[PDB]
């Protein structure tokens, strides 16, 4: 049951259905690039 990409808010606009997918990459992204 893995859960990477959050869910978005306000209904999840038609453009934020595009961010579930290219976020998913800049999460990779997210977890090599933070500390503490």
């Amino acid at each position: 049951y893995p859960a990477k990409p959050e869910a978005p808010g306000e209904d999840a606009s038609p453009e934020e259905l595009s961010r579930y997918y290219a976020s998913l990459r800049h999460y990779l992204n997210l977890v090599t690039r933070q500390r503490y």
